[PDB]
């Protein structure tokens, strides 16, 4: 079922650890890669907030650059809908 999580990463010396890509049906981006740091976030989760605040009509690029801007150390948070049918 589609579930709504949050989760909180620390910004590390070498970024938040995972990758993120457009949503085929345009409702935001998704994780496309973990490349750690984020361990409850998983592939293919949408993104819906960062820091409490909706982000879905953002695009890729304004996604990315909110992330680039946080500053180092500092922890975001984001909701994600997930599928959690296993
Ligand atoms: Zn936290
Ligand atoms: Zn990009």
């Amino acid at each position: 079922s589609m579930e709504l999580i949050t989760v909180h990463i620390v910004k590390g010396p070498m970024g938040f650890g995972f990758t993120i890509a457009d949503s085929p049906g345009g409702g935001g981006q998704r994780v496309k890669q973990i490349v750690d740091r984020s361990r409850g976030l998983k592939e293919g989760d949408l993104i819906v907030e960062v820091n409490k605040k909706n982000v879905q009509a953002l695009t890729h690029n304004q996604v990315v650059d909110m992330l680039v801007e946080s500053p180092k150390g500092s922890e975001v948070t984001l909701l994600v809908q997930r599928q959690t049918r296993l």
